[PDB]
């Protein structure tokens, strides 16, 4: 029975509104209602990884287990294997895995974030999972952020707060929070971004959303202008939008927007928003298609709408040679030529790099690179050819070719890091000079970038 090179992966997101759900909520998992949405001909094919977030939710664990799982038996009539499933308050992320995958999947953490200070600490926060999927890190974050039209920037430092804290995968990447540590990582959740509209235009929104016509509302979303500005999410992607607002609903039906000011809101305004989002970050050059990303229609316990999303996601094997694991293949090697980083910072320590990568034994410590200064003001980093040959585990090509490896900038005096990113392995060609190029972050805001160029030589 051959290992898969690819799988589905489901992701749901659903604020529940602390009201329980109907009987049926089937249409969920099947990705059907409004947007891009699955096809009927698949409706029986399960998915492999099934991961729902759910906030203000009012069930317990064993409670809402029983009905994800007799959800998915209905639709797939498979049995799914709890992976994990951890809650924070009403945050809670649970996932689910078809059973022939139990023996795939190893590595399984969990963490939790809590946002907010004093008066705004003990509802917000973020919920995580991350595994080994064979070859292949995944993560996954469900995160409630800060309401309120007027909090863009509260919810902002609400991201940066969960990618800090948040404890998830190989804790020997030290210098990497979660923006770096997985093949592939998932985050989603009641993002809470408004469409940032003047309250007076309620109904117009409204009659917009009755035409489908959604240009003029997404073009005022708060999520997707944070991220042109490059105030949050920077280096995640984001499916087009083609569903309507999924919140706020009266309950009971999708009939009606309810956004009037009331003293249940604390006499703010909900004007249509999309505040239920999915969102992913993937290592350079692997596989990762978005096949849905929408709102069901038919589920209406809560004031917001469910929103689905499914991906293909490429994975690798958990790969053996006569070598590697347990010694290095000195038929492969890995050379950084006339590397160099720019810097945003004012600070005139000396750097050093380290090359992280599953496919090397451990991490490598790079000499202090040449500091000078660039002509518009920034730290240039300078490493020459004075940078290690990196020797990985395994020199087969099928193998080296889908790696990658994590670069940190730390400072020499204080050994923290200025700044991450990541280098794919794939490339055009081996044995041959070639352009490398990544940007770096630290905090995930933008620090600089890494550039130079690599040779990579396999058994081939
Ligand atoms: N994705 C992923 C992943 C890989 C390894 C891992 N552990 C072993 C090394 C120490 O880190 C914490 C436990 C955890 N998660």
């Amino acid at each position: 029975q051959p290992e898969p090179d690819m799988i589905t992966i489901f992701i749901g997101t659903w604020n529940m509104g602390n009201a329980p759900p109907p009987k049926k909520i089937t249409s969920w998992f099947l990705s059907k209602g409004q947007g891009k949405t699955r096809d009927d001909s698949a409706d029986y094919i399960p998915h492999d990884i099934y991961v729902i977030g759910t906030q203000e939710d009012p069930l317990s664990e064993k409670e809402w287990l029983e009905i994800l799982k007799h959800s998915l038996q209905e639709i797939t009539s498979v049995t799914f294997k709890t992976v994990a499933i951890h809650t924070l308050w009403n945050i809670r992320i649970v996932v689910l895995a078809k059973p022939e995958h139990e023996n795939r999947i190893s590595h399984i953490c969990t963490d939790n974030v809590k946002t907010g200070i004093a008066n705004t600490l003990g509802n917000k926060g973020a919920v995580g999972v991350s595994f080994m999927f064979n070859g292949t890190s995944l993560g996954f974050v469900n995160s409630h952020l800060t309401s309120g039209s007027e909090k863009k920037l509260r919810r902002n430092q609400n991201y940066m707060n969960i990618l800090r804290f948040l404890a998830l995968g190989d804790k020997k990447l030290s210098p990497f929070n979660i923006t770096h540590r997985f093949t592939h990582l998932f985050w989603f959740g009641d993002l809470n971004y408004r469409v940032d509209l003047p309250t007076w235009e309620a109904e117009t929104i409204i009659q917009k959303i009755k035409q489908q016509q959604y240009a003029d509302l997404l073009s005022h979303d708060q999520l997707l202008t944070e991220r042109r500005e490059q105030k949050v999410f920077l280096h995640f992607e984001e499916e087009e939008i083609t569903f309507a607002p999924t919140y706020r609903f009266e309950r009971l039906t999708r009939d009606k927007y309810a956004y009037t000011k009331q003293k249940a809101t604390g006499m703010k305004y909900n004007l249509p928003s999309w505040c239920d989002r999915v969102l992913w970050k993937s290592y350079p050059l692997v596989h990762v298609v978005c096949q849905s990303y929408g709102s069901t229609s038919d589920i209406m316990t809560s004031d917001h709408s469910p929103v689905f999303a499914t991906f293909e996601a490429g994975v690798t094997s958990q790969f053996v040679s006569k070598n590697g694991p347990g010694t290095v293949d000195s038929q492969g090697q890995i050379e950084f030529l006339r590397c160099y980083a720019t810097l945003k910072t004012k600070s005139q320590t000396k750097f050093y790099l380290e090359f992280h990568s599953s496919c090397l034994e451990s991490f490598v410590k790079s000499q202090e690179g040449e500091n000078e200064e660039g002509s518009e003001g920034e730290l240039v980093v300078k490493f020459g050819e004075t940078l290690p040959k990196l020797k990985p585990i395994i020199s087969d090509p099928e193998y080296l070719l889908d790696q990658h490896i994590l670069i940190s900038i730390k400072s020499s005096d204080s050994d923290e890091s200025y700044g991450e990113g990541c280098i794919a392995l794939r490339l055009e060609a081996t044995e041959t000079q070639l352009p490398i190029y990544t940007p770096l972050t630290h905090h995930g805001e933008l620090t600089g970038h890494f550039q130079g160029e690599i040779k990579l030589q396999t058994s081939q």
